[PDB]
DNA sequence: CCC
């Protein structure tokens, strides 16, 4: 069972330029009706320890004490990936509603929505 | 110069629809977010997906914007421009994205 | 330049 705003570890694939890659935490941003459906995949935003040299308006600071990640991290709202559900076995934690609202504002900015 | 609603051929070979907004497209950001286009007619039946009749885009076949297939690509890998998705259909794409992402 |  995968839910929006949950954080998982995921393989993002081999490196290719600045494409998301390697094993990283990811934040599920796909909505729960799709998460509960027969759809094989989930959309997520990539989390990094910081966004040094990739600092975008809309990026969101995630305190370690709020997410259960080992360190303070950042949601990179311009780094979006689609992953297989069956590959999301490694559950880390979650982002609370108040902070997820900031993530949503960032995504709306990035996608002109 | 990459703009929202443009269709490009991309190595994932598939057509992709730029959904990243133009301030980010014009910035030094190295990447662009896109929705994957497919010519599998069955996917027209998935809620949120947007049907693109061949005559509405310059693609060779009837296609579908798959709003659940989102990729982030290097800008420099978007060289092969097809055209644009017209405003009317882009509004449907936006609605689909809002549904899929709870936005 | 899907099946």
């Amino acid at each position: 069972v995968i839910s929006r705003a949950e954080i998982y570890w995921a393989d993002l694939g081999p490196p290719s330029g600045s494409q998301p890659a390697k094993r990283r935490p990811v934040l599920v941003i796909q909505s729960d009706p799709y998460n509960a459906s027969r759809l094989a995949t989930v959309i997520a935003a990539v989390i990094t320890s910081n966004d040094a040299l990739a600092a975008m308006p809309g990026n969101v600071d995630l305190p370690a004490t709020t997410t259960r990640l080992p360190r303070d991290s950042v949601v990179n709202v311009t780094a979006i990936v689609t992953l297989n559900k069956t590959d999301l076995t490694d559950r880390v934690g979650e982002v609370p509603a108040s902070l997820m609202h900031e993530v949503d504002r960032g995504l709306r900015r990035v996608l002109d929505l």
